[PDB]
């Protein structure tokens, strides 16, 4: 890449980082400049963010002779103001006065005071932390490159030795008082933790006075927030590096013991702790697993150090210790599976598998699986919710305290690493402790049979949920269930599907849904739920309880009950069933067709019945999302069939059918969850089978739709979406849901506009319609009538609808810039703007061609579709440009750094401006 010759420490580290990213993204154009920067940071690399201690000699010097500063080779001149910033920086960071001065000179020189507009001493803080973070992330990248199997073996290995040498301080194979790496790494992480704490304490005290007196943010609050986030990211990088050191066999038993001792003293469930969980897993896999070291005289000695010798106050977080014991036992019991690979003579398999099973089951009662599940849930926790899975994996009890509410999202490399180890743990217990799982099941069944009103243990359920996270979004890994029916994991799947309690069935369907993230996996799950070649004479499938048959019999029953309250467990189960149906349908064409064209299941017809009855909104939402799932891909026959289905129940839900339709629309638009889902459904039903952005001379639904009782076309449906967007959104309190719902509405609109083939209509006017044999002038003329384009345009000329577009676009620019480009906030604004652009691009074809044809038609018909357009607006500009906020916001947003958004603001501004 392009760089200057004499880069200062930070800029140098940033350069190296950029080169490392390149190599990591398979760009080897700058390997030569990468190496030059590597050797340039050798010292810093071995120093591992070591922080020079504050000193009296330099303090006494700085103030007494505040004139000429000499650092290393060069000379600078101090002004009484600069010298004060050094003392301020040295205090804030408890840093060497000289090192502080150096940092401030790099700040002044590079002039990041103006680049970040902050006091000089604050810039020092930021630079100090930037250097640390980049240094550590460079190491993480080097290790990550050393493990990249998709690059030249030579590079992969040379980066390996580089990592061994520069990071872990292990000389290369061709050569050779020091403190071993891991001990240094642990001290480094310790420093970071304490610096965050010390920083938090000081900040708390100062904020307390701030909020009490001035009730406004601290002057350096931005720098504070940044320093916290960094420190946490630093620890995360160190935790990743440590994890690498362990796997690379650089750890000693002592290191393993010192680590466990550190976990034993750990007295807070926080982000730092979760960073160490992968490290723990590696340590367990190294010193106790079958795959790791195999000195059992030691692997068992450690067992007594981990489990036995249990003092009552040995763990500050007893629940953590439980998780540690469980994890260890799961991996350590793998030694005793076979003899072809291991020597098991002298071992009391009987008494031990007894005592092991006991102390493991005890761990579960102590909260082992509540801790592990909570760690997985928090690590994979997303920032915004997918409305189609609200409640999923959220119904099991949790005694583990929430993570401190912080803006500390876990890096992908940490999340992935953790999931990989959970996969191992899941595999270990399933294959090493099947006995324990059978007992859990019997224990829980026995519980809800004899103590229906008492707290039921849910550790078996938790286990399935843990599995769901481990394999979530990883089909390659998930195939280990669908590959070999004789395998352990595949067996566990079949064992779980046996007759189960409602909670365990829900937990199972939750699991399956996360084991179907592609065509192959989804198809496998689909075939699994079938009675495959098994109408009779069942080997696997006779004992199997959970099947499509049971699912559709359970659904079919609940429909007769509700149409003549549902119990929480029942509701949950039905919701898990539906979410599962939806998942497979969208991921598997085989599954989709079967589900939609099966007379035994009668899926569509039955779930539509269910929606008519009085059911919880979240359950009806699940129904709508299934209907959408069956339409994600589609043909014309299926599509027409679906529209026929929907119309049937909208009008005849078992007095006037159109009055019944009013009834159903008013209900479906009630509340976020179900209104959002229904609008999502209608949107999908309008996306042609040929795909969005297609050009065909046909409306995407049965032309004769509504022919029986109403105005032909889907105007009642379009009117519904706009009534939500325009009026019903007023009832949504939660901002993020308001945004999601608005986005849904706007996507519906966008689809109505995009699928309108204007090029086809314009060509018609001049030629086909008036000056030639016109068989098809009618054909297109009818198209112009039925396509939602007319009605959608008519709505876009409505006062309220325009106001809502403005309201959607008008948002707090500060929180807008902080938002993610994919967040509903940004995207909902973008989509609103994009609707305005599209409207402007099509309003001519609408005003001089479509509108008059539609107004003409009804003249003789009779129906005067209740007016929605505002006669005051002769053009779309007359409406939107009456809101001065609009053009102002467009200008503002260009400066918020959201490329796609800005790009849209410009497109619209050009159409508006003079």
């Amino acid at each position: 890449g392009p760089h200057m010759t004499d880069l200062r420490k930070l800029e140098a580290l940033q350069a190296l980082h950029a080169e490392l990213v390149a190599v990591r993204q398979h760009r080897f154009e700058g390997l030569q400049v990468l190496e030059t920067l590597l050797e340039e940071q050798t010292d810093a690399f071995k120093a591992l963010i070591a922080k020079p201690a504050r000193d009296t000699k330099d303090r006494e010097a700085l103030g007494k002779e505040p004139k000429k500063l000499k650092i290393g080779e060069e000379e600078y001149s101090l002004n009484e103001d600069f010298v004060n910033d050094c003392l301020k920086l040295a205090d804030e960071l408890d840093l060497n006065e000289k090192e502080s001065a150096r940092i401030l000179i790099d700040c002044d020189a590079e002039g990041d005071v103006e680049t970040q507009s902050r006091p000089l001493w604050e810039c020092g803080v930021i630079r100090f932390h930037q250097e640390r973070k980049y240094l550590l992330d460079c190491m993480r990248l080097i290790l990550e490159i050393a493990a990249d199997e998709d690059i030249d073996a030579g590079l992969q290995e040379s980066f390996g030795v580089a990592a061994e040498d520069k990071i872990f301080g292990i000389p290369p194979p061709w050569e050779r008082q020091v403190k071993k790496f891991i001990p240094r790494c642990m001290e480094a992480m310790k420093g970071v933790r304490s610096m965050l704490q010390c920083m938090a304490d000081k900040a708390n005290a100062r904020n307390m006075l701030q909020q009490a007196s001035l009730v406004r943010p601290l002057d350096n609050q931005e720098t504070l927030d940044f320093s916290r986030l960094s420190l946490v990211e630093q620890h995360e990088c160190l935790a990743s590096i440590l994890h690498a050191a362990v796997q690379r066999h650089h750890a000693t038993i002592a290191d393993f013991q010192d680590f466990i001792k550190i976990l034993r003293k750990w007295d807070k469930y926080d982000h730092f702790l979760i960073h160490l969980i992968p490290v723990l897993a590696a340590y367990i896999t190294e010193f106790g697993s079958p795959e790791g070291m195999g000195d059992l005289q030691q692997a068992r000695r450690l067992n007594d150090f981990i489990c036995k010798g249990g003092d009552e106050d040995s763990w500050a977080l007893p629940v953590l210790g439980a998780a540690v014991r469980a994890w260890w036992i799961a991996e350590h019991n793998g030694f005793y599976l076979d003899d072809t690979v291991q020597d098991l003579r002298g071992i009391n398999l009987d008494e031990e598998d007894e005592q092991r099973t006991k102390q493991f089951l005890d761990a579960l009662k102590e909260g082992a699986f509540d801790f592990i599940l909570s760690v997985a849930a928090d690590c994979k926790a997303q920032e915004w919710q997918d409305p189609s899975q609200l409640g999923a994996r959220q119904w099991l009890q949790r005694k583990i305290p929430s993570l401190p509410s912080e803006p500390f999202p876990f890096s992908h490399f940490l999340q992935h690493s953790l999931m990989v180890h959970l996969e191992g743990f899941v595999d270990a217990t399933i294959s090493n402790l099947p006995d324990v799982l059978r007992k859990l099941r019997t224990e829980e069944d026995e519980q809800r049979q004899l103590r229906p009103n008492h707290e039921q243990d849910m550790d078996l359920e938790r286990f399935l949920i843990i599995i769901s996270y481990a394999y979530e979004g990883r089909p390659d890994a998930a195939m280990s269930f669908w590959e070999d029916p004789d395998s352990n994991l595949a067996g566990f799947l079949q064992w779980a599907s046996r007759r189960a309690s409602t909670p365990l069935v829900s937990a199972f369907c939750e699991m399956l849904r996360c084991l179907a993230d592609n065509e192959e996996c989804a198809t496998a799950a689909h075939n699994f739920l079938l009675d495959e070649g098994h109408q009779a004479s069942g080997k696997m499938k006779r004992s199997q309880s959970l099947t499509w048959s049971q699912i559709f019999k359970e659904l079919e029953y609940f429909t007769t009950k509700v149409c003549s309250e549902i119990e929480p467990e029942s509701a949950l189960m039905l919701e898990c069933y539906l979410r599962l149906i939806a998942k497979l349908a969208t991921e598997s064409e085989i599954a989709r067709k079967r589900l939609i064209m099966d007379e035994d299941f009668n899926l569509v017809d039955t779930i539509l019945k269910l929606s008519v009855g009085v059911i919880p909104h979240r359950l009806r939402a699940c129904i709508f999302y299934v209907l959408k799932a069956l339409m994600i891909r589609k043909t014309h026959e299926e599509l027409d069939a679906m529209w026929r289905w929907v119309e049937a129940w909208m009008t005849n839900p078992f007095p006037g059918p159109q009055e019944c339709m009013e009834m159903m629309f008013r209900e479906f638009g009630t509340g976020f969850e179900q209104s959002n889902a229904f609008i999502q459904l209608l949107t999908t039903l309008l996306v042609p089978p040929e795909g969005l952005n297609s050009l065909n001379d046909s409306v995407p639904f049965p032309e004769w739709l509504g022919s029986s009782i109403r105005t032909l076309g889907i105007e009642p449906y379009v009117d519904f979406v706009f009534d939500v967007f325009a009026n019903r959104t007023k009832d949504i309190s939660d901002p993020s849901q308001l945004r999601i719902l608005r986005l849904s509405c706007l996507d519906f609109v966008m689809v109505c506009l995009v699928t309108f083939n204007e090029d086809l209509i314009v060509l018609g006017h001049e030629s086909n319609i008036s000056i030639d044999d016109a068989m098809a002038a009618t054909n297109l003329a009818t198209y112009v009538r039925l396509h939602p384009f007319s009605r959608v345009m008519e709505w876009l000329f409505n006062e309220k609808v325009i106001t809502s577009l403005i309201n959607t676009i008008h948002q707090d620019p500060i929180s807008l810039g902080s938002a993610s480009p994919d967040s509903p906030l940004v995207v909902s604004i973008l989509r609103a703007i994009q609707v305005m652009i599209k409207a402007l691009e099509l309003q001519e074809t609408y005003l001089h061609l479509v509108r008059p044809e539609v107004l003409r038609y009804q003249g003789e018909a009779g129906v005067r579709r209740k007016p929605v357009a505002n006669a005051a607006y002769s053009a779309f500009e007359d409406g939107i440009l009456s809101h001065l906020s609009l053009v102002v916001d467009l200008g503002k947003y260009c400066n918020l750094g959201h490329a796609e958004l800005t790009l849209a603001c410009l497109k619209l501004l050009e159409k508006i401006s003079t």
